[PDB]
């Protein structure tokens, strides 16, 4: 498995990290080491879908932005977060 | 068979998952474990058509959005979903 | 040697709607029949109602074109008239 | 020769078929089999002009609608057919 | 293993250096000797994300511009830094 | 080990030399010998970054144009030198 | 060590010779015999840069066009020499 | 030492011969016997540069096209010749 | 000293022969016997240059096509000969 | 001296034989034995050139295809013969 770069942030978009990971578990592990989460879940910042499998993750292009969040927490999408603080 | 990413939701747009799958069989299995449906069928969110065979699935572009629902189900299409909540 | 492509099929009153992969007009017709009550089924463009008469005319068409499936030599409700007679 | 799709009907708009054909001859044969017509000829539904050779046929854009009818027949053009109705 | 070139600057973009480095460790070490910082961290000037791993660094193309700053420093992005100008 | 050709000028585009060098040290030596400065520093004419180590130098493509100037100096980049001159 | 071919001209582009040379010294020698200059120096027609050492010369691809001219003479680069001819 | 084939013509491209030669001198001799010039010099049809020494000649690829002309001669380049024919 | 094969034709491309020869003398001699011309000269079909020495000939790859013609006839080159057709 | 294998056919490629021959004479003889021609001559199927000399025959690689034909016959080349087939 090849290591790929991803951008991860919290739902309020305050901490922002780039992470190398060749699996959805490596990415989730690394995400939590850096985050106050009990069980962290990755969501596409674009539309908010949960990255559920390693397979759906490698579907995604490199440097895709994820929100890391609660287990079935609902995400402020990028369109909505950008629009809320204007 | 090549694994591709598809987006799946229930008709009420509450649970939203990305799923890797190389067959319509694998995709249906994975959706079933994540969804409260007995035997589940895939529908295009666009127009409400049923993905009936695996052949039609790889016809569709990756990251296509599906509604998952019961057999012989009529779907609130995306156009009709948006307009009725804005209402 | 024939490429599998995706088409969209419905009955004349738009209740059962399926997408079907098929590389021939006979493969599409077979699959349409398993999902439908009609005993000998024929494909019609939802647009204008023309019968897809041979396999070559089927590959003439772009993918995901919508067909009405119906009985032989039967005239179909065009999309325009179905979707305006519907709102009437 | 490339196979292309064309639209054929009678002068009365009763029978409507899509036909694949790489020649005006292949198209004429295929219309022949689906029609009760002795020696049948193709006309532009638009203008009523007879498609006289294979070359003028491949001049035309795909999915052009033709009236098929007897030779030297004068056609109810599309404007006149649907104005009569 | 392979030494690659990166461009590093401070948050007010006054001290600009190109640095060869085959690890995020080496890049950080060399960055610290040329910069007035205690524990220094690399961030993409583009969007401001923190370069967390050696792996995420080697994800990036060569001559990528980094801001080096404090541990949870929030950075004036290139877009915002050149707009204030 | 390998000799490569680089292009050197002062911040005023007066003297222009091509110099072969297998190190940033050799290049700096040869730069000073042709220049007035007491201790010389190399900068990318493109964006003005200082070539800090021999390793970053070999990062660069051959025949890259450098400015030589003092350790202090901030440089009129190529974009700005030929924007202001015109 | 290896003989290579170079193209040399004066700054007004009247006398044009191809010269075989494995050193910047051999090249400059041969240029001097064919030119009225006492101590002549080579410049890239492309850039106007002085080929300052033997090493930078072998940096260059064969059949590179050089101007031979005064010691610190500045050259009408061919881009501008060809621009003035119109 | 090794014989190579070169292609030679006059400036008006009326007479065209292929000539084997291992030196610029042998080539110059053979063109001399085939051409109405008193002291003949070789020029690249491409650029119009004078092949000045034997070394610059073996720089060149085989079957390179040369013009023969008088000393200090300016040549109709191939671009300029086959353009001005129309 | 080594015998090699070449292709010879007249300026018309009507008579076409393959000829084995280790010298420009042997080659033109053999063309002499198979062609009318009293003093025949070899020219490259490609560009029309006269093969002037035995040396320029062994420069050429085997099975190179020559026009054989008059002492200073100018050749319809292959580009032009097959364009007139 | 060394026997080599060649391939022979008539101008409409209906009778096809492989023939061993160490001379153009032997090849021509054996071909005439199998063919309805009085004095027969060999032509390259590829090019249509007459294999006029024994040395030119040994110039060619083994299994080159020949047309056997009349003394000054012009041949349907392989390119032209197999386009007439369409």
């Amino acid at each position: 498995a090849p290591m790929r770069g991803y951008k991860v942030t919290d739902n309020e978009r305050t901490r922002k990290y780039g992470i190398g990971a060749n699996s959805l578990e490596m990415l989730i592990a690394k995400a939590k080491s850096k985050f106050p989460l009990l069980e962290p879940h990755l969501y596409l910042a674009s539309d908010g879908f949960e990255v559920s499998d390693d397979e759906y993750l490698k579907s995604l292009p490199a440097q895709t932005l994820f929100i890391v969040s609660g287990p079935d927490a609902v995400i402020t999408t990028d369109a909505d977060f950008e629009f809320e603080k204007m």
